[PDB]
């Protein structure tokens, strides 16, 4: 008949369990701080859809960013806003200082505490092992964190999450299209950019969950293990199935279509065609050989699973072999 439902495997009910006001975000009432507390000093560089600025808050002198929500639905700001204050103080999670208004404009703006304007994108292609090791080890804190306080990023990308690497720090960003995970509720498939969207946004199943995250993880750790960016470089959100269909193959990919009964666009019909499973070795070269291990690929084949029930948990993630070395190594500090 329809999709088959699906439910998370872990947090599956904490909202409900909740009070409502945690959740029902339209319904939040926000207290607008006065914007003339801060003086832009300079534009941020963060693409097109960015209206990013560093600032200097004239009460105390201490600098800040400022994010001014750019011209979306009120539903939007808010659940940003609720999202923000919700996970507020949580590990590696950009910490929501103020909120406000231009006096003369209107027009929204947030204020988070200040980080250099250094995402991992402009790192990741140069770390060591190790390094990779540690800072994945980092995204899961704060993964696993808010999908425990019922929220799901639902755009993990390397230039999403801000690294000041001489201090070994890292803080996820952008929570612009998180979202609240309510078991039953079917989302919208149109988030998070191309190359990061999991099977379940390209094959339109709705009833998707924190499990999300754990795909574009997994994209992100290819990109980085195998020195290949993006891993999957699709020209469209057709094609991107298909260049995940010649890595995961053809028989997983329709064993799932039938697991939840998913109802296949029609112009894939030809384009998707017969492909077998890939060894990972087939990516392994000469320039990226040392960061490549067994732990590294048993890893990544436990995160790039086309069904999203099968895949790792942020805290399975953080409990594998790969991160052993520094698990280890945080205890000592
Ligand atoms: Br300060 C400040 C000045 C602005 N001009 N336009 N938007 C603004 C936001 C802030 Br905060
Ligand atoms: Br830099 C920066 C960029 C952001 N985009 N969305 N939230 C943000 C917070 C910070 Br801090
Ligand atoms: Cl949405």
């Amino acid at each position: 008949s329809g999709p088959v439902p699906s439910r998370a495997r872990v947090y599956t009910d904490v909202n409900t369990h909740r009070p409502r006001e945690y959740w029902d975000y339209e319904s939040h009432v926000v207290e607008w701080g006065n914007q003339d507390d801060y003086q832009l000093v300079r534009k941020l560089g963060r693409g097109k859809y960015s209206e990013v600025f560093e600032a200097i808050n004239i009460t105390n002198n201490e600098k800040v960013v400022v994010k001014i929500l750019k011209p979306v639905k009120k539903k939007k700001i808010k659940r940003e806003i609720k999202i923000l204050e919700n996970l507020r103080g949580g590990p590696n999670i950009i910490t929501l200082a103020d909120i406000v208004k231009d006096p003369v404009s209107r027009t929204p703006a947030l204020v988070f505490e200040h980080v250099n304007n250094t995402d991992f994108k402009q790192l990741y292609q140069t770390l060591t092992d190790y390094d990779i090791r540690f800072y994945m080890y980092e995204i899961l804190k704060a993964l696993d964190y808010c999908h425990s306080m019922g929220i799901m990023h639902r755009d993990v990308k390397p230039h999403n999450v801000m690294i000041d690497h001489e201090h070994r720090k890292l803080r996820l960003i952008d929570w612009g299209l998180a979202e609240f995970y309510h078991p039953g509720q079917e989302y919208n498939v149109r988030v998070a950019s191309r190359y990061f969207k999991g099977p379940e946004l390209l094959v339109d199943y709705q009833m998707y969950d924190y499990s999300l995250d754990m795909w574009s993880l997994g994209c992100m750790l290819a990109s980085m293990i195998f020195r290949k960016e993006p891993f999957f470089h699709g020209h469209d959100n057709y094609d991107q199935l298909v260049r995940i269909a010649k890595v995961l193959g053809t028989e997983d990919l329709y064993d799932y279509i039938d697991k939840y009964n998913i109802e296949l666009d029609p112009r894939f019909n030809d384009i998707l065609g017969r492909h077998s499973r890939k060894r990972w070795e087939r990516f392994v070269h000469s320039e990226n050989q040392h960061l490549v291990s067994p732990e590294a690929l048993d890893f990544l084949d436990k995160l790039l699973r086309y069904d999203h029930q099968s895949r790792l948990t942020a805290r399975e993630a953080m409990e594998h072999p790969y991160f052993y070395t520094v698990v280890k190594d945080q205890a000592r500090m």
